[PDB]
């Protein structure tokens, strides 16, 4: 109960699995998302550059290019 240590995909204490799927429609209304847009998208759902980097990574290559 008190422990922080055994999540489940990542955390939940400012990533909520509707958050990150809300940054996906965020991110598909323009394919020209700037950095600065980056920026208000950490404030948009409190979390980390770098897990808004490794999550907007997948959203980059759902199937662009599949070989």
């Amino acid at each position: 109960m008190e422990t922080l240590v055994q999540a489940r995909k990542r955390k939940r204490t400012s990533i909520e699995n509707r958050v990150r799927w809300s940054l996906e429609t965020m991110f598909l209304k323009c394919p020209k998302p700037s950095l600065q847009q980056i920026t208000h998208i950490a404030n948009q759902l409190g979390l980390e550059k770098d897990v808004v980097r490794v999550w907007f990574c997948n959203r980059r290559q759902k199937g662009k290019r599949s070989s």
